[PDB]
């Protein structure tokens, strides 16, 4: 197959959908790989690294979009709908559910739209989201430590203190992928770390992973209120895999906090777990203050570490791209029930039930269209 | 003794030379303690907490300086020379060898000028500087990781990577207090960490402290070049520091790599650091490499730094209060090395030599 | 039941199919246990330790094979065919797909041939192969360290260096049983350790298990090329594709070392054209030391004997308590051990391999 | 100053007295550095890496020895005496108490003979011996592990066992540099580790350094007897009394292994009557494998070269910058390195050993 990778145009998106490594994998299995000039530059991948891995650097966005399969990171924007052909394979984060101009255009132009965030294994996990939760978790406590400094608005402490000086107190609410990764960094910076979860089995796994390095605590509104009161930093790391994030930290809890404490709501991309998070912050404008407490709620924390973020995402997308390339999108999706759950749009139909259901649009079961 | 702690007035100085706990130590020993209103605000110590520990809050700087002994963090500014007077005991970071005007004013007003940073134990250690090298070391890698992010001008990596993704490389040049404390934080963030030192015995001690968590490496120009070339972050942690990292080495680094120097207000080890920045505008780029050039990293964590400093300064201050400066220094040879100015003389050789001013033997004045 | 353990007679085979602790389990459950004199000597178990645990020591191999069930480690050699007889239960590593003459002798003599290596749990795992994978993994890096010494042909480094001196770099390809166990020894000897696996979930589990002691890296030909170029030691622990090409070995520094856990199974190195023995253990290609000695668990026969017999004797106990038929109908994993029964090959792959008739084992056991 | 590094010519000596990094230090301080072609090949340093660091490669040993200061690892052999000349500075391991012919040649030719091994800090430590003690310690347990494998004569265990299988037991006698470094490798290979020392303060420091990873035990003939009887591996790391008697070795299980870091210095084992080489490395007494190969750092020449040159070249730099006289009057540790000067033996022990006149070094340097 002819495989195309255009540069990300969405503002300050420094991630790309392939590395020299993933180029070399597709080239060696017999595919043609075209990379838009400068696509890797945001992540430190020069055009000459991509070239020596076997890829053709094309001058123009349309020459990458030309290819049978387009690999991207972000949603195609207004300006990119144009490039949609019939039987174009598009593989990227789509979140069609609240993107109606995108969904009509992939319906109308008969693009095969394959979504990173709906590829799903039999145990129900989303392998293609996990890496971004890992990056966001590791970032959460690094960001927390920065905001604890007096210059950024915090009370002016190191999480680890120093000899003869008390350590900062970190509460992580949610003990899954994001929270576990956040706890690793909070332990490593020398914080006194409490992790809360509702799942007693996850608490036992965290106790096996961390031992005496953390305290595991059963999550309930009382325990959350007690931890928040005494916290220098609270990391929000809850997912209810369908829903909006539950509001676990109340205004009354935030008001119980000491001035210059910090909240980082990893869970903001689902609405966030803090009642007091009234809006989404940006890397440019990361924080506001309410009740003397610094609030950080950046979506795309992993956007801050695009080189790490790109490796982690393409480590697990390119193996699914190789299947589509090697066997055509059809044989590969019949062969791989997890890839199949990726098809969001096919031959003008909206084959994913929840996206048709949220745009008031027709839903055609995907299996009937494939046989 | 009547003891005074004014607010630090230097720009964005948020540390303070006493905490409520130190107030309690001095009040219980029978001393009167006067704290200037808001002196602890920048470190999160309220007037009310100081008052509850036994302090009198005074409204005016002048009323804290009126005390027999004044404790501070920074050197008095020109606008504070007015408070100097014969027999005033001043105990603070003075750095008199760099400050001709302050030296002359302490001499002219016959101030007992005691420098935190020249208090020196029999083994050569400077115990009132150590806590600030510890904070600076812990901060160096936190700041370096922050500048590694794409938004702050770096190449955009986590030092610890994530599963399936390689870690960042950290080179720490210097395995003393600052460097050891930097290595702790670099290990904790998940970096591949190399520590260079010239002293074989310190590398053996570091091997005992860290084992497999780091690689210890003998310092020479070749090994420094080799580590710098492949580093994402380099931390300068050597005690006027030699220029160990050359322009050629910085130019060998990948773009969006980061350099941080603990020693930057003493020149630092990097040829390419032409100036000191502030928290407002903290970095510049040379050869695509981020140069974090903020001096006084401990000042970014004033509460931790205030606890770290006052943990070791207040016991000395307590000796001066109980016994008077004279018996305290005659009883404590480490505290005696703290005396820089006394009764209109410079008694610290290096300060006399720095300004070509007369030197006086400290023991001869104390008798 | 009467249970016999002959001495292993393959050249330099020093493992044994039971220890005194396994004798004790079988004798306390009421079985008669016969051990050939010297059977355990190669693994440091005296005739006397077997006797005190309740075994009868027999002077001749014949008398151990005359038992109703024979426990062994390796496959019977040609000169052991003479001991086969209708209704003999033989429980050992058989590898019949590779052994036509052995397969035909088990058919003709109507032996119940139970293969350690086809006993298989519901989850697909081979619990009687696992312990040799663990031992080979642990051994792989110990051998690598040895071959990095100059007098053995290596560049002459310690993996952990010394204070002021850089560490060796160890790349482990495959994060399963063997590769995880290799990583434990690489970490403990003080190497800089990278483990590659194609499976993102395994990389996460490895991160949970090792944290900062190793780097986990997604496997692909590019990551492999980059790791191999920098490596002092590469351990192949994949289960067998040629992941490490000749160009990759050529990129290496002279006196680097390659070890495959997978050697008699082909291995992952294009440049390992043949297998060697302990008296001429390595060859050099492009200045790189290729360690090619099969069966590294054979070099620690006492450890390997304990690790194998720990998990074999519970299955033997079932056969002895119930007889093979009810043991197999009660234990689906043990049922999959049966390769030959009443003159039939009951394991499809083995039948295929020799162009012989296959019979469904369930039909014969009824 | 002009500084020469000949190739070591003692049989199988693969270490070298400088690396490219040491060349670079000496050339940047303005010295001329001459390296004999192949000097570094045995430690993986090409003529080319030396040239890029600023050395001149010389075809003949003669041309390296013609330098004003000669850096070596080992003592000059008889056939190297011809290179000696009045005022030559030779900095190397000399061991003159053991080498009459070498001592007489250094006197007669008026060589400034500076011994790496008599450089001594104010605290009594020998900073240029320490790194070989570290390397030998790390090597001792790696060798022990190798000799516990059956094909090398051992009982056939892994030190760390495997899951469900007991670990090997390692006794380290002496908790100094070598014995501490041995303990690190014993712990990392997964051994049960006991370290004995007569010094209670060292046992506390060892407890601080290892905590629950080892047991610390006060040394006395009873504790030694009990540890040795149970040991799979005993590492002698004492600095040389016969702490391990023949009765103690006789109490051991067959295929156990003894390694002394101290072997060419006598060692602590009554039963090690002689030293061996890598081609016949062990002998067996009372079924116990005695490893008797001298100079284990010689087996990792690259690691050992880095570890030695890390601490030797700073002293060489001083000699080259100031000349030997002012370097020694400025550096009391380096002063103690001087063994021969202007036709005098200036190190009492060496004079004593050969019944020769002693001269006070301070009197000659004035
Ligand atoms: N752009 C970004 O910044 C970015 C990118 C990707 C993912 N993430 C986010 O990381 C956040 C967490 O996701 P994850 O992958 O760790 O989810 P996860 O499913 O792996 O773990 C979430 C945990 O929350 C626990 N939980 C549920 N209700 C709880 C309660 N009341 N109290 C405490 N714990 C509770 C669950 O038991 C589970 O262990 C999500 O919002 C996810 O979107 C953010
Ligand atoms: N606010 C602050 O940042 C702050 C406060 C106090 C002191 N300091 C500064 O911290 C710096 C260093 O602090 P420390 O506590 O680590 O010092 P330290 O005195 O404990 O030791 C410095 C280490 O560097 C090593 N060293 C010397 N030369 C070297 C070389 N050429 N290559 C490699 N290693 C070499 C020494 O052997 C030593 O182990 C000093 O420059 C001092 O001025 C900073
Ligand atoms: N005599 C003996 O030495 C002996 C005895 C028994 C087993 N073994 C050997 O053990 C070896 C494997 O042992 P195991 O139990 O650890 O295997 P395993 O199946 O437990 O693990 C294999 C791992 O390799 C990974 N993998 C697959 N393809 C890969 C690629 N291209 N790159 C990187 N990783 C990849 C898998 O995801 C898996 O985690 C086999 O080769 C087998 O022959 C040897
Ligand atoms: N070529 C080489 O292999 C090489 C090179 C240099 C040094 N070395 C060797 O290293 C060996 C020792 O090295 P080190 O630097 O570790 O020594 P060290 O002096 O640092 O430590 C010796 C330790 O043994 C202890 N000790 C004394 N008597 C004891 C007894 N009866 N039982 C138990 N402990 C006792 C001491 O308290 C001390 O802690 C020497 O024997 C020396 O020959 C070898």
């Amino acid at each position: 197959m002819k495989i195309g990778i255009p540069k990300e145009i969405k503002n300050n998106e420094n991630r790309v959908a392939i590395t020299p490594a993933g180029v070399m994998t597709l080239v060696k299995a017999g595919h043609d790989v075209y990379v838009e000039t400068e696509a890797g530059a945001g992540s430190g991948f020069s055009d000459s690294e991509y070239e020596k891995a076997g890829a053709v650097i094309v001058t123009k966005a349309e020459d990458a979009w030309a290819a049978e399969m387009v690999l991207k990171v972000k949603e195609p924007l207004a300006e990119e709908f144009r490039y949609f052909r019939p039987g174009l394979i598009l593989f990227t984060y789509l979140h069609l559910a609240a993107a109606e101009a995108l969904t009509k255009a992939l319906v109308e132009q008969k693009v095969v739209g394959i979504a990173y965030e709906t590829v799903q294994l039999a145990n129900g996990s989303l392998p293609l989201l996990t890496p971004m939760s890992e990056v966001a978790g590791r970032m959460s406590v690094q960001v927390g430590a920065q905001f604890l400094e007096k210059p950024h608005g915090g009370k002016g402490i190191l999480l680890g203190g120093v000899p003869g000086v008390r350590r900062g107190k970190v509460t992580i609410i949610g003990g899954g992928t994001a929270g576990t990764n956040a706890a690793k960094i909070a332990v490593g910076l020398g914080a006194d770390v409490t992790i809360l979860d509702i799942n007693a089995e996850r608490l036992r796994e965290l106790d096996d992973l961390f031992g005496d390095q953390v305290t595991t605590l059963m999550s309930n509104s009382y325990h959350i209120a007690e931890c928040v009161r005494e916290s220098d930093l609270v990391v929000g790391a809850v997912l209810i895999p369908g829903a909006k994030a539950p509001k676990l930290v109340t205004e009354e809890m935030v008001r119980s906090m000491t001035p210059g404490s910090v909240l980082v709501d990893v869970a903001i991309d689902q609405g966030g777990i803090f009642e007091t998070t009234d809006r989404v912050t940006t890397h440019d404008d990361p924080t506001y203050v309410k009740h003397g407490v610094v609030h950080y709620a950046v979506a795309n924390m992993p956007g801050a570490v695009p080189r790490t973020s790109t490796f982690a995402l393409t480590n697990v997308t390119i193996p699914y791209a190789l299947q589509i390339a090697n066997k055509g999108y059809r044989a590969a999706c019949l062969d791989n029930p997890a890839l199949l759950k990726g098809i969001n749009t096919l031959d003008g139909h909206i084959v994913y039930e929840a996206v048709a259901a949220a745009h008031n649009m027709p839903y055609t079961d995907v299996h009937s269209l494939l046989q």
